[PDB]
């Protein structure tokens, strides 16, 4: 803005000043991914959502149950990196309750992005699966993660993927034993594997895939054989690999591929390049919307929207949150009630093949 | 000449009637945006090194 | 599709977004060559199209039976070639009512483990029902443990079809487990289409060799061209050389015609099964035109595309009914069968 | 068959198997799952660059030509291309004697 020393106007002979602070008003940084979670627990009162920033202050606010694991996980399995702030919400009916749909509208408006329920049932997966595209086509992008029971078959897995083929959720096979802070050893159903696979997923940085990052876990209860995994993939079901062949033997995450059924479109089949479309687009329109809407539409505004694409888009190639884009391809048209934008944008892939091709040669060494 | 020194010939009508001439200009009057359109085309590029 | 965000429209003042992911989209490239067996196994459920990845997997499914045997030669016979996928199916009499699950299974050749005539005529006519339609196929098939080869033709005259071989020889195979396995010749048509689904997409088995330890029946030149010129596919014990193998003469087909490469070479129609295909400017901008005209209009346009990136005698042109269809013929990659070499000796005067 | 040193002798056909097996193995743990950064065809030459080199170090390959070292990324995957001359056991030495006589004066 632009304002008056004084505000009050002056007739009379005088010096009145006109300052302008836009020069060093900041900017909103990069968004931050938050990770929301619905349990079963004990502890504070039901169907409200908690921030949570602490173990010691979600283990004042909730006791002795699976919420709190689940939040104990989605800190722990990520130790290389920041820990976000998390969401929680106690869940019962004021006994088990039937339907969820109506206490998840309780997240819509929080600044929340990954959603993991904390149960193996079918129904509550279609319900999530329901407000996470609800809320994405509202324009709050969202996606779930989800998973099983203690231990499933391929056939059981391959009958959920066809129940849920969605590009916003995504299905953990493996089932697996922790070891935990209070010194103990917990066989645990599949989507408590979910739970830290989101906390990982949101603490790595935005565009940032899960594949091949490592996860801790003490033992799994299926370990898949090669084709199994392949298997597993060409399905779109996320699995866990046991890395043998290494001195260290360790468990990978194999690779993030959602539930959805076609392959052919990466932003519709990879959680990362999906997410990473879906933060582009929500913070170009908010930034246009508040930096122009309503705004005067001076013979010059066709210079300072491209000067401000191209500042935004600028600062998201210096974050890696895309590849590169072409300075001329920024086009901007003014019409009496429009501003019609264009660009082009190279979005950052991570790379899941390799090829290597090895030419033996001949040298002839003489002296 | 005037705007060498300092118009399209679309945007000037005249009539004539009865020993007079009305030479119409359009101008353009500064209005303020209430839609903003953006087309987002995702390329992709070969990198070489 | 081009998708909107928000996906709810809005009138009030807002911003919208459009994205255009049709730059990345992808996996648009071919299937691989899919390998099919049928025959007799124990242990596996009978009339169950299987994938099998690999022989483990096969002994873990199928056991102690010729299913097993053959999906060892499909590996055994490429080892220096990717071992792909295999689709099998125990057969515990018709047999087109189990061929039609393999229908929307999706593999290019097929064997039967039999050598009985029915039975390829009924495999014929199912890669015929297949091929016609939008999916492709091709089979292959072999005789008993010795056939004369006056039966060989007739065999092939009465199974005369341009998506079926005939394989002459029958032989030995070392297994894996070290036994000398006599096999009939069917056996011998697993192999080639094993080491032809391992081949590349219009790559040719003529000239390959094939990892056999004897075979029943040494055939000399004549009868190998005898053979290759009925359209029968025989091997060659090569004797030229201290290092002698066996080798595969030829890639022929039991429909054999001259006039037309693509029913008589099985890598070209595999070819012609597998290869792809790849600007308008409207009357209303000229008063009248010709083919002459058009000829020479797109012999220009192509001529400065050529430059920036074809020869006029290669371009045909029809009009009718308002209509013009322009024709450019295109040249396929073929494989040699043929080297002819003219050697002329001269001589030379040195001088010093 | 002794057309083809990899098959026809051991020494070679083991410094291939652990040229590839440590090119396999170390190119998964480096690279897969990193994201494509604009740089990256840069930095993945370099670790070859780096891991030839090592080889060369250790004698278990003759050369490398690092010009010849090649990487294109293109969306999803990276294409690497590298020549090696393998290195090789003698097996033959051939020695040509010639004779010539010399003129003393003093």
């Amino acid at each position: 803005a632009v304002e008056p020393f004084p505000r009050r106007p002056i007739t009379r002979p005088h010096a009145s000043i006109e300052v302008d602070t836009s020069g060093i008003g900041g900017s909103a940084g990069s968004s931050e991914k938050v990770f929301c979670l619905i349990g079963q627990a004990e502890g504070g009162e039901p169907n409200t959502v908690y921030e949570l920033r602490n173990y010691s202050q979600a283990k004042r606010l909730f006791r002795s149950g699976e919420l709190l694991d689940a939040i104990e996980l989605a800190w722990g399995s990520n130790p290389n990196y920041t820990a976000g702030r998390i969401l929680a919400m106690r869940i019962e009916d004021a006994e088990p309750p039937a339907t969820w749909a109506d206490k998840l509208d309780k997240f819509a408006h929080e600044g929340g992005y990954y959603i993991v329920p904390l149960s193996s049932k079918q129904s509550v997966h279609a319900e999530v699966a329901s407000f996470v595209k609800e809320r994405s086509d509202a324009g709050e992008p969202m996606r779930a993660i989800v998973g099983g029971g203690f231990n499933e078959s391929k056939e059981q897995l391959f009958g959920r993927q066809a129940s849920l083929s969605n590009p916003r959720v995504s299905l953990v096979a493996n089932s697996g034993t922790f070891v935990m802070d209070d010194g103990r050893k917990n066989h645990v159903p599949a989507y408590m594997v979910a739970v830290a696979l989101g906390g990982l997923a949101s603490g790595l940085e935005i565009g940032e895939s899960i594949t091949f990052k490592p996860l801790r876990v003490s033992s799994l209860d299926q370990i898949y054989e090669s084709i199994d995994l392949d298997e597993l993939n060409e399905n779109g079901i996320i699995s866990i690999e046991f890395v043998r062949n290494r001195t260290n033997t360790f468990f990978r995450i194999v690779d993030d591929v959602t539930t959805f059924n076609d392959k052919s479109d990466p932003v519709k089949a990879e959680m990362a390049v999906g997410e990473a479309n879906d933060f582009l687009v929500s913070e170009l329109k908010v930034q246009l919307e508040d930096q122009f809407i309503g705004t005067r539409t001076i013979n010059t505004s066709a210079s300072i929207i491209k000067d401000f694409i191209q500042s935004y888009l600028g600062r998201k190639k210096r974050d890696n949150e895309i590849q590169d884009f072409p300075a001329e391809d920024v086009q901007v048209i003014v019409e009496g009630n429009e501003a019609r934008i264009s660009m082009t944008v190279y979005p950052i892939r991570s790379f899941k093949k390799i090829s290597v091709s090895l030419v033996y040669k001949q040298q002839t060494l003489q002296a």
